[PDB]
């Protein structure tokens, strides 16, 4: 009977941890569905940068290619561009060699940015809070040959500060789904010993 009141005592003990973890589990799903849907939010904006992408015209990269003294807004515009691969050159003569060359048009088709460094990317972020090309206006005005790649170029680096935010979400969102499975199964092992 003593062993019994004990065992009773730990069994109500138990019980009140089982349903403390149970809240501590809906609490946990709610926090893990508040960051669903930033994560919704974050792979809409990737599916319109995405979008932004596929707005590419083959006619408008050659307009590139086959002008020899460009505005100064649409030169600003392509070294926006060059860094973002990796090339510091900044002559208009030198850096129309990485436009010339075909292995441009791929490059621009598959890339992230998820995979871009910070540094870089922080010189890309310096230079081009500064430029009056990044302003989609001075671009459109200028060319409509640089409308679109510049458009990109703008959609890419608003992607970078919307992905600082989304590294931030998402590593929260992974330890909230996890958590709340965790908290769950816990939830019902320490129900089942109930």
């Amino acid at each position: 009977v003593k062993d019994q009141q004990e065992a009773e005592k730990k069994k109500v003990m138990s019980q009140e941890i089982q349903e403390q973890l149970h809240k501590q589990q809906e609490v946990i799903a709610d926090k893990q569905m508040s960051v669903k849907e930033d994560l919704d939010k974050v792979e809409p904006a990737v599916i319109e940068a995405q979008n932004a992408v596929k707005s590419i015209k083959k006619q408008h990269l050659v307009e590139v290619r086959s002008m020899a003294n460009p505005p100064a807004a649409v030169k600003l515009a392509l070294e926006s561009i060059c860094l973002l691969l990796g090339e510091s050159t900044t002559d208009w003569k030198q850096i129309r060699s990485i436009i010339m060359r075909e292995n441009f048009i791929p490059t621009i088709v598959n890339f992230s940015a998820e995979e871009i460094s910070d540094a870089i990317r922080e010189k890309m972020k310096k230079n081009y809070m500064s430029n009056p090309s990044y302003n989609y206006e001075i671009v459109n005005r200028a060319s409509l040959a640089c409308g679109p790649m510049v458009k990109w170029a703008i959609a890419q680096l608003n992607y970078a500060d919307m992905l600082k935010r989304v590294e931030p979400l998402r590593n929260e969102l992974q330890k909230l789904e996890d958590d709340a499975k965790d908290n769950q199964q816990k939830a019902n092992e320490v129900e089942q010993m109930i």
